[PDB]
């Protein structure tokens, strides 16, 4: 179909621009579709790129308008008071501000579909919404609409919603096209996905991004895939991973590298309405918060992730349990079976689970899935499905079988509720995973998990030691390996907060010395400092220049490899902000070699500072250039729960940071 009107480069500087005689006598027929391309990387509050309007006395309430606010959230309202018919559909995030210095072209396409009562938006190739109605409204029959708007709703002859930006393309079509035909409308985005809603994972959520330059030149890449929404455990989330090997220009399809099958893997749209949105997936296990690293020895990669069992989260994991007992030196594994009100088993070498009350073996045993075998014969469960068909959060049997896991919530001998961190590694770089173990207790037998720090750990230059960063009440608890990861110790490094989400990453500043950053309760990064390879620790100290809010944000951080200024350079990645997760900054340190000292030179807003920017990840790439992988969107906002396709990958330059 040809558009029946077509125009462009149209400058919104606080002013409407009339395309009414153009536009108006063209639209004939129910279904609509507006294609536009625009910038705004100065908007208003709230404004409006296109409206169609009755502007006379009397019908103020009769109006379409497609618009956006400052926060990034685009939406329409679709009003006719005749009619009886006021609609608004929205979503926070879903727009580009700048780039590399340079205002980004959005491509924004909506479509009014007369025959499936359908309202669809699509931005930047991201379907954000797609809503069905009982009582269609046509945009095109309004009643009385006599203005066609760029840049403001015209309502009783005044300007509503004046836009600050520019449209430098707009077409409208009288058909509604296609999910098919809107693919091929050509793009200009800034970023690409890696992760993407209705890929290999089937989740519709991602969150917790993480990247890591392997040595062979591949780019890697783990994430939660989360199913129930954007929720933290308790869920269904299973930790994936892509990689690429052309500098991040193409990812690979993902696969899982730790999965739990108790839960189908369902892509759902959760609800984000007031009353259901904290609709919460609560017999589920789950995985959370991955972390990469190369080892150098061996050659394999290793991925380690908390590990939730069925139904358990940060809120109801017991604390006072690591969930392994002690027999002498040694820590195995605990169980509980089906109808008894203690924990009376153990599982131990071999899988061979044993009776505690009699010091006997069982017929049991588990295998290196952590599956329940009988006579060397394997236990199933009936999987679980999810729906919303009775109007709220339903978790039922599917008919599916499945092999019976300690970590699931139908097992005849389950784990003790409580968090645990598992590894799991890779002998091809990230093609395939082997079946997770679970990482010993660190901190005795009556305390929980410690909570893996997501991103990466460090491979240490010098020798062949892996650290893996993690954090609990009042401390760091650093993860040491010399071996490869078969064998780990403990080195902790108190912080003056207690219950903090501590969430820490590593860099090596100089042979030796790695500078640990983290995420505080204060308001600001805060930092330690090791001169023995993560056997000792320093006091903390903060960095002044950086706001975070309150509660915090994950950072990332990495040692660039090239001298910057002369200087050796840190790269950080974090929000700056003191309100909320917005306002994403690459912040570049210079190293003052003669105390170690760190002078933030440059600071790159990577969007506008207020577009969400939450977790994140930073590499260097080979070619070293510097990719990012992050949460566009404020991660901690009620708002803002249960986005598809926030979690987007950047490439950037260092001349464009500086």
């Amino acid at each position: 179909i040809s558009p029946i009107f077509q125009g462009g480069s149209y400058q919104l500087n606080n002013k409407s621009i009339d395309i009414s005689s153009l536009l108006l006598d063209k639209l004939s027929g129910e279904s609509q579709t507006v294609v536009m391309k625009f910038k705004a990387d100065k908007p208003n509050s709230l404004q409006a790129l296109f409206g169609l309007s009755n502007s006379k006395a009397g019908f103020k309430n009769n109006y379409f308008s497609i618009f956006m606010r400052d926060s990034g959230e685009i939406g329409v309202e679709i009003r006719d008071a005749q009619k009886g018919i006021n609609y608004l559909f929205s979503r926070p995030a879903s727009l580009w501000g700048k780039h590399k210095g340079q205002a980004v072209e959005n491509t924004l396409v909506f479509v009014s579909d007369s025959k499936d009562k359908t309202y669809t938006m699509y931005v930047n190739g991201i379907e954000v919404f797609s809503e069905t109605v009982d009582t269609f409204l046509p945009i095109s029959n309004i009643n009385g609409i006599d203005k066609a708007t760029l840049g403001a709703v015209n309502r009783e002859g005044k300007e509503h919603y004046l836009a600050k930006g520019s449209i430098d393309e707009i077409s409208l079509f009288n058909k509604a096209i296609s999910d098919q035909e809107v693919s091929t409308i050509p793009l200009s985005n800034p970023f690409q996905l890696i992760f993407q809603s209705g890929d290999s994972t089937q989740a519709n959520y991602f969150r917790i991004p993480t990247l890591y330059t392997l040595s062979s030149g591949r780019v890697l890449s783990s994430i939660d895939a989360r199913y129930g929404g954007t929720h933290d455990s308790k869920s269904k989330i299973n930790i994936a991973t892509s990689y690429s090997d052309d500098n991040g220009k193409t990812w690979s399809e993902p696969i899982f590298a730790m999965k739990f099958n108790d839960y189908e893997e369902q892509l759902v749209y959760w609800p984000r309405d007031n009353k259901l949105k904290n609709s919460q997936i609560s017999g589920s296990a789950s995985f959370i918060d991955s972390s990469i690293v190369e080892d150098k020895k061996s050659g394999k990669t290793i991925l380690l992730a908390d590990v939730m069992p069925a139904g358990i989260g940060n809120n109801n994991a017991n604390k006072a349990d690591s969930g392994f007992k002690e027999i002498n030196g040694h820590y195995y594994l605990k169980l509980k079976k089906n109808g008894d009100n203690d924990f009376r088993y153990t599982v131990r070498e071999n899988g061979v689970v044993y009776n505690e009350t009699t010091n006997k073996p069982t017929n049991y045993t588990i295998n290196d899935k952590y599956e329940v075998l009988e006579g060397g014969k394997s236990l199933t469960v009936e999987q679980y499905s999810v729906d919303f068909d009775s109007g709220s959060l339903r978790e039922r049997h599917n008919g599916k079988q499945v092999p019976m896991n300690v970590f699931y919530k139908d097992s005849l001998f389950k784990v003790t509720p409580t968090n645990y961190i598992a590894m799991t590694t890779s002998q091809n770089r990230g093609e395939s995973w082997e079946q997770f173990k679970l990482l010993p207790p660190f901190l005795g037998e009556k305390h929980n998990g410690t909570y893996l720090c997501p991103g990466q750990g460090l491979a240490l230059k010098s020798s062949n030691r892996l650290i893996f960063a993690t954090y609990t009440s009042g401390e760091l608890t650093y993860l040491i390996s010399d071996d490869s990861g078969q064998t780990w110790k403990k080195s902790s490094a108190s912080i003056p907060f207690k219950n903090a989400t501590a969430e820490a990453q590593m860099v090596e500043l100089r042979d030796g010395v790695i500078r640990t950053f983290f995420r505080t309760t204060t308001g600001k990064i805060a930092y330690m400092t090791s001169r023995d390879s993560g056997e000792t620790w320093s006091k903390v100290s903060y960095i002044d220049g950086i706001q975070q809010t309150s509660y915090g944000t994950q950072v990332s951080a990495i040692k660039y490899s090239q001298l910057i200024d002369g200087k050796e350079a840190v790269i950080l990645s974090t929000p700056n902000s003191r309100s909320g997760r917005k306002g994403g900054q690459l912040v570049v340190g210079l190293v003052n070699k003669e105390d170690d000292s760190i002078d933030w030179k440059y600071h790159y807003g990577i969007d506008l500072p207020s577009y969400g920017y939450a977790y994140s990840a930073i590499t260097e790439l080979p070619n070293h250039h510097i990719g990012v992988l992050f949460e566009k969107y404020d991660s901690w906002s009620r708002n803002e729960l249960h986005l598809s396709n926030v979690v987007q990958y950047i490439d950037l330059e260092i001349n464009d940071l500086t």
